[PDB]
């Protein structure tokens, strides 16, 4: 459903995730304002990973990290995290808006 948790194995294939995350870039928020936001996708670079498993698109909100919740991160530090795991990562997500 548009708003649906999925944890989502993002597997690797060489060069990272293949997703751009981003914090929240605050223009209120596209499913949470008045909550915290948590990470969001803004856009998938090649790689293979999130394009080719074709889950993840430029707008689906990542809540954590296998359930390691991203609350209160910025997008640098949940990329930390996604780079702290290895070859597949499992990613808490849940289904965000396209562009």
């Amino acid at each position: 459903k548009p708003g649906d948790t999925f944890e989502v194995e993002l597997a690797k294939t060489d060069g990272s995730l293949g997703i751009s995350v981003t914090v929240l870039f605050d223009k209120g928020g596209v499913n949470t304002s008045v909550r915290h936001g948590g990470i969001y996708v803004k856009a998938i670079i090649p790689k293979g990973a999130a394009e080719s498993d074709g889950r993840i698109h430029k707008g689906d909100r990542v809540l954590a990290v296998n359930g390691v919740s991203l609350e209160g991160a910025t997008h640098k530090q949940a990329v930390e995290t996604l780079r702290n795991t290895g070859q597949v990562v499992h990613l808490l997500l849940e289904k965000g808006q396209v562009p």
